[PDB]
């Protein structure tokens, strides 16, 4: 029986509404975790063509661990996730892409779980109002929903420090947001560290100050579905998992669009994680047999 080598990232959200109240969420996917690790590397060390990396990330991105083999070493880097402010989905997403580009893995998976909106994300480069977009009239685009939800609460969902006497201008629905489909020169990667912020915050909207009326955004949400897209391209499967989203559609859509198609998108709960987790380890399963060699 035949089956192609097979390399995974895993790329796990540790933010803030992890723990908690809401701490069955890090717990579950700490159990869920180790089960995928063990379920594709059967024979630890010995297990033939499969490997696996971990990225961790909060306000920031973790490589936890590059490619290997060492069930161990996996499970105590996962059981040892801890809710951190921040959600930089798109850092998570680039260093997965750091990571498998050293792949020469014939399958090529990123995992992706994220449990909200990703509220922050890397500078733009050389901007204009060129790299923003306003309402696309599709009520449940990503776009049309965070600009819905800013004006109806805008401090929820716009950048704003009140400890200072800054305040960013609020936005209307002539108001632009950015984009999704920048190229990948846009985007400062200088720092895997770095954030956009004004008066010192980030948010599911990051006012850019320097630009006028109708005012405009940065949309981390959309900076993550615009690195999925590069990881995409490369030829990387994304299998994305909505983690107790609680029907909230901005959070479920732009997680959705971060996966490969709407079949490798997974809405969970702490109580059904492992099955998608399972069906995730079914479908790379299946999908790197290449039946026996009966050549004589
Ligand atoms: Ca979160
Ligand atoms: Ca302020």
């Amino acid at each position: 029986a035949v089956t192609v080598p097979v390399d995974v990232v895993m790329v796990i959200d540790q933010s803030s509404s992890m723990g908690g109240q809401n701490i069955a969420r890090l717990k579950s996917a700490i159990a869920s975790g180790q089960r995928f690790v063990k379920k594709m590397l059967p024979k630890g060390m010995a297990t033939e063509g499969v490997r696996i990396a971990l990225v961790s990330y909060d306000h920031e991105p973790h490589r936890l661990s590059d490619f290997t083999k060492d069930t161990a070493f996996l499970c105590q880097k996962i059981r040892a996730l801890t809710p951190i402010w921040g959600t930089h989905t798109q850092g998570g997403l680039k260093m997965a892409r750091n990571i498998m580009a050293t792949s020469t893995a014939v399958d090529k998976h990123i995992i992706l779980m994220s449990d909200g909106l990703a509220t922050e994300q890397y500078p733009v480069k050389n901007v204009t109002t060129a790299d923003f977009i306003g309402e696309t009239g599709n009520a449940n685009d990503p776009i049309d929903l965070v600009i819905q939800g800013a004006i109806n609460f805008p401090t929820n969902y716009v950048s704003n420090n009140p400890s200072t006497p800054l305040t960013p201008n609020y936005p209307t629905h002539s108001s632009k947001v950015g984009r999704r489909n920048l190229p990948e020169s846009k985007f400062d990667y200088s720092n895997l560290s770095a954030r956009i912020t004004f008066d010192g915050v980030a948010g599911a909207l990051v006012y850019e100050p320097r630009f006028p009326h109708p005012y405009y955004y940065y949309f981390p949400c959309n900076a993550a579905i615009n690195e999925a897209q590069f990881a995409k391209n490369s030829g990387y499967t994304i299998h994305t998992i909505g983690y107790d989203l609680g029907d909230f559609a901005l959070a479920n859509n732009s997680l959705k669009l971060t996966a490969t198609d709407e079949n490798h998108f997974f809405t969970a709960t702490p109580a059904n994680l492992a099955a998608a987790f399972d069906n995730i380890a079914q479908t790379i399963n299946i999908g790197i047999q290449r039946g026996e060699v009966t050549d004589f």
